[PDB]
C-alpha cells in the first residue's frame, strides 16, 4: 500500500496513552466520548449505531482502510473539517504504522 | 467515499459478461486465468495462494477497497503497469458502481 506493518505491542501502548481516553476497541465495548471501534476496517465513517456523530464525519463517508486511517491520524480535523474528535494528530509515520497494526488486529 | 452503491443484479450480469471468462467469486471457487476473488475486499494484491501473480501486482501492494477497485477497473494496466490482466477497462462510473456493488456482496 503506502502503509507497512509495525509493532502491534508498541501500537497497543500507543492506543492506551493516546486513544483510550475516548475509545474502546473490543467487540461489545461501549461508546465513550468517541465510538467503540470494533470492526472499523472496511466500514464507512458514521455507521456505529447508538453514537451521535457530527454532520462532518457522516458526509465525508470515508471507507476505513489502514491507508485512510493513516492520513486521518496525521491530522483529523484537516482530514474531516468539523469533526469533534479533539486529537491533535500523530506526526510520525513510524508511530502511525505501529498504531494501525495494533488496530487492524484488535478491532477484528 | 467517492463510490456509491448500484444494482447488485445489474453488477452480477456485468460480472458474467465481462469478468467470468477469467475469474470465480465463490468461496471454494478455483483459480482460472485470473485468481478466485473470494474475500478480496480488505486484502492486499497478490495474496491468493496457489496463484502465480506478475511481479507488478505483488509490488503495487494495493489494499482492495470499493474505491481502489473503481480506479483499477477504469484502466487496469494504467493502474498496475505490467499486470497480465488483459481487460481493457470499465469507463462508465455507473457500470463500475454496479459491478463493485455485486462484488462487495458475492466475495464476502
Ligand atoms: C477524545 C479526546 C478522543 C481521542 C483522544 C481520540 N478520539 Fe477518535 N473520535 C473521538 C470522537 C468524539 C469521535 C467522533 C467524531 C465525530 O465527529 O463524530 C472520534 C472518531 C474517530 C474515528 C472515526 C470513526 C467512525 O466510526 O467513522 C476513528 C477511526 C477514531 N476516532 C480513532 C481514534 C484513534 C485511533 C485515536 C488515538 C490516536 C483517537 N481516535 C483519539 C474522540 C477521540
Ligand atoms: C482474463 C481475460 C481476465 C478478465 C476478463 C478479467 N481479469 Fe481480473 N485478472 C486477470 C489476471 C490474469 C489477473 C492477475 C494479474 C497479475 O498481474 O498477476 C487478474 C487480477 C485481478 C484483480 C487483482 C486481484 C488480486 O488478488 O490482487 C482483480 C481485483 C480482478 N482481476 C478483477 C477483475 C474483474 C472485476 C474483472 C471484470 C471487469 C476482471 N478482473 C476481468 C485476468 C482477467
Amino acid at each position: 500500500t503506502e502503509f507497512k506493518a509495525g509493532s502491534a505491542k508498541k501500537g497497543a501502548t500507543l492506543f492506551k496513552t493516546r486513544c483510550l481516553q475516548c475509545h474502546t476497541v473490543e467487540k461489545g465495548g461501549p461508546h465513550k466520548v468517541g465510538p467503540n471501534l470494533h470492526g472499523i476496517f472496511g466500514r464507512h465513517s458514521g455507521q456505529a449505531e447508538g453514537y451521535s456523530y457530527t454532520d462532518a464525519n457522516i458526509k465525508k463517508n470515508v471507507l476505513w482502510d489502514e491507508n485512510n486511517m493513516s492520513e486521518y491520524l496525521t491530522n483529523p480535523k484537516k482530514y474531516i473539517p468539523g469533526t469533534k474528535m479533539a486529537f491533535g494528530g500523530c506526526k510520525k509515520e513510524k508511530d502511525r504504522n505501529d498504531l494501525i497494526t495494533y488496530l487492524k488486529k484488535a478491532t477484528e
